[PDB]
């Protein structure tokens, strides 16, 4: 099963986009992650490639090349392999320790800060898009619904990403305008909660009820495991339902739980 210089091996990830397969480059004798899509708009895929091309940071994945045959339904995006895979699956019954979560969250901060400087809102931050590399550090993946903006922030009206991680101000259903950086902070907060608890803070298999909880259910902490007050404060500040008072990234950097 060959595609120019790449030999497609087993599937390593999966999603609505298609699949990611391990891949072997015969030229340089090296494994890569191959994202395979099937046209079925396709514009959005090319928006991601444009964003990805501009990105160069240790906590962000690296697109290597794009293989697009006008006469083939499949479109191939070659990424550098982040060899240990997602940092966790949600839900799990073995969440990370605080110090493990702190370690990874520190990577998340650096990556998100870089993307915002580069004027990219990620919009699909979640533990399964945080890939763990050879040195144990996280790289941010799946820019499938990211936005680029001009100015100091994005002014958005569309609702995309993973539902359990969407921010309440993006679920208005009246097409209201909301700012972009605070959407990534919210999802970072859901993510950190997942790190330590192994489940999202707002769950419901009915989508209406999931939206309702995100918009109107006060954040609740499980008795177990008994996490630190300063970590509760940080998650509480990141999951502030009012994006105007929600904690910003420069404050997250300085937060007591992050710096200890
Ligand atoms: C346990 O071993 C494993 C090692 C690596 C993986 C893996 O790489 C999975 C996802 N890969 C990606 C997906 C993307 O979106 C769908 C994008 C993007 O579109 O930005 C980039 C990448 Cl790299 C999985 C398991
Ligand atoms: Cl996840």
């Amino acid at each position: 099963v060959q595609l120019n210089q790449y030999t497609l091996k087993d599937e390593i990830g999966k999603g609505s986009y298609g699949v990611v397969k391990l891949a072997y480059n015969e030229n340089d004798n090296t494994y890569y992650a191959m994202k395979v899509l099937s046209k079925k708009p396709i514009e959005q895929v090319y928006q991601e490639i444009a964003i990805l091309k501009k990105l160069d940071h240790p906590n962000v994945v690296k697109l290597v090349e794009v293989l697009d045959d006008p006469n083939e339904d499949h479109l191939y995006m070659v990424f550098e392999l982040v060899n240990q895979g997602p940092v966790m699956e949600v839900p799990t019954l073995k969440p990370l320790s605080e110090d493990q979560a702190r370690f990874y969250f520190q990577d998340l901060i650096k990556g998100i800060e870089y993307l915002h400087y580069q004027k990219i809102i990620h919009r699909d931050i979640k533990p399964s898009n945080l890939l763990v590399g050879e040195d144990g550090h996280i790289k941010i993946a799946d820019f499938g619904v990211s936005n680029e903006f001009k100015g100091s922030d994005a002014l958005l009206s569309n609702t995309v990403g993973t539902p359990a991680f969407m921010a309440p101000e993006s679920l208005s259903e009246t097409r209201k305008i909301f700012s972009g950086k605070a959407l990534d902070v919210w999802a970072m907060g859901v993510t950190l909660y997942c790190f330590v608890f192994g489940q999202c803070p707002f769950m419901d298999e009915r989508i209406m009820c999931l939206h309702s909880k995100i918009k109107s259910q006060a954040l609740e902490f499980p008795d177990q495991p008994d996490i630190a007050e300063d970590l509760k404060d940080l998650i509480t500040r990141m999951l502030d339902k009012n994006p105007e008072s929600r904690i910003v990234v420069p404050e997250i950097k300085l937060h007591p739980w992050v710096t200890r």
